[PDB]
């Protein structure tokens, strides 16, 4: 079933149900994911209203871009030529600038196919927009099916060659309450390497680095709270997880992240080369989400894309699209029930 | 009474009724105003879902910007600095360019207040937007009252030295169907000059025309046939008119501009200096308006806002937006019905 109803500030909620009862909803504030729950809890962070995001915290679940993560001192380089974006961190260009397409109302439209329903969010990124040429057409459209599977698909053509790479800003916290910490959850990470960063400005250092063997090395499974105890100076850095990992064989086939607690687990798939993992490191911060504080660790996301700081490391890709050329992306959550033993206890 | 309703592509449609039984309602899709009637006939131009303005026609009751009307070449000076606009009618860069803000869905909050109800509209222009420095944050409050006067009232602030000057884009036709020329409206016009335009680019000549006494005096009020079969060389160009007005006295209290067809009159107030006034010349075009094949001069705007071609014709006024400065404008359109 889909219902859909005002959520605030001219957005609409839009709120499917599968076959297995398991229901999800998004708005085009953002073309955003809201919530995802299963028997009543929910498996992700989420508000409950438009203005929520807005004054709370407007990346949570959203649809983040042109560029996701930080671009060192807002500059990139395209087709020879040095551009210099909108610096909304210090001199750093943060998901896109001030007032990104995370903020923005998209158009958009519903297509039942049955077993799965797809949303469809339009956005059009003017040329110039934040120093970014275009202009930009996207789309995202998020679907669900009977098989419990969230699936984010992105498409996207600009009149001039700029740069795009854009990632879904979804946080996870499988215990349905912001105030519990992640850090009872399992995690399994099919990642040998990841990037570090050079300081507290969170650009990326320049160089690559093994984890294998260390409180990073997820390629077995293991609880979060290894990670989060750590006293590895990248750990101490940033007061938890704050880095792109660098998956070790590519294709949408290979389930790269898996993420369990009890018996539940979301698996994580995607065509993208890194999944870049934030774990909240918000300290006492203390946001509400549904009346309850966030803690400090109270979520985590795994947003596939191509890693950020390409810019000083060529190694981790190149992003950049040329005029005509079409963009497309795919990642995929899917939501698993008893799907391995997990029976721990923090 | 306030009902809100979706429109089509995630769009909201909101209709405000009055104490006297009027209706007006807007949407979000472009902060623009879908339609207006009395005793179910309507008095503006629009259509039935947000899909047919961005089929058809995208201007029709939008909020244009951030510059209305032409700008030739697409080129302005910021603080001695020559910047490049988005072009998208030739050189020209055509009401802010292509897909601007009228084509974009503004957040939107509606407030109560009795004998009027208000409708705010907010939208950020980015930065370098179409090549208009920024970011610029932009609200548009359309209002309707027990009065039956609905007024529009623009806000924006800048993060910098930019340019501003935008406008709504209603059409009316109090014949109540776009299959039906305006022709037969009367007009009133507090103007006694007009901007006359170069050719058919539509940009402006370069100078400033005296119009007493011409067939586009409407300081008196005439029916709009006269202007539609005259011979001016200015008339003949487009094939109705399509030019701004300059306004004899400025202020709010002064109305402006009258469109009148038997019992029902339209009045217009404005703070803006000059009202750009279009008479869809659209020929044969024939866009269907419910289910009614658009005639040539079936509707006509009052456009107030600053006169284009300010670029070349600097005592037209200055539509720069210094960093900070907070612009504001007003345009009242009051509907009367005599008894
Ligand atoms: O939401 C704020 C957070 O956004 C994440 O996407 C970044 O990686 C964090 O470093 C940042 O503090
Ligand atoms: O909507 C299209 C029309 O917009 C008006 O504001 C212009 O003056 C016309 O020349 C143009 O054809
Ligand atoms: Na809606």
């Amino acid at each position: 079933s889909i219902k859909i109803r005002d959520f605030g500030l001219g957005s609409d909620l839009i709120s499917l149900t599968n076959k297995a009862g398991v229901t999800i909803s998004f708005t085009n504030l953002g073309a955003r994911i809201v919530d995802w729950q299963k028997d009543g809890k929910h498996l992700i962070l989420g508000f409950d209203s438009a203005k929520e995001y807005l004054e709370k915290d407007a990346y949570p679940g959203a649809t983040v871009g042109p560029t996701a993560g930080r671009i060192k001192d807002g500059l990139v380089k395209i087709s020879g030529k040095d551009y210099i974006l909108n610096q909304n961190e210090g001199p750093q260009t943060l998901h896109g600038g001030e007032e990104s397409i995370h903020t923005k109302l998209w158009t958009y439209e519903v297509t039942d196919l049955g077993a799965e329903v797809q949303v469809k969010f339009s956005l059009v990124s003017n040329d110039g927009t934040n120093g970014y040429p275009g202009k930009i057409e996207m789309s995202v459209t998020h679907s669900f099916d009977d098989d419990n599977k969230w699936k984010i698909h992105y498409e996207a053509i600009s009149d001039k060659d700029t740069v795009f790479n854009p990632t879904g800003h979804v946080y996870f916290n499988l215990n349905g309450d912001a105030s519990e910490s992640v850090e009872n959850h399992g995690l399994r990470l099919a990642a040998s390497r990841f990037v570090p960063l050079k300081d507290q400005t969170e650009i990326v250092r320049g160089d690559i680095v093994d984890i294998k063997n260390t409180d990073l090395d997820f390629r077995q499974e293991k609880q979060l709270s290894n990670a989060f105890n750590s006293n590895m100076e990248q750990v101490q850095l940033v007061k938890g997880i704050d880095h792109p990992f660098l998956l070790d064989q590519l294709g949408l086939d290979k389930e790269q992240a898996r993420l369990t607690l009890d018996d539940t687990s979301i698996s994580v798939f995607t065509d993208q080369p890194s999944i870049v993992i934030f774990t909240a490191n918000f300290g006492d911060l203390g946001t509400l989400y549904h009346e309850k504080k966030q803690v400090h660790h109270g979520g985590i996301t795994f947003a596939c894309q191509v890693s950020p700081g390409s810019e000083q490391i060529p190694e981790l890709g190149d992003i950049s699209l040329k005029a005509g050329e079409k963009y497309q992306a795919t990642t995929i959550y899917s939501l698993h029930t008893k799907l391995e033993h997990h029976h721990h206890h923090h």
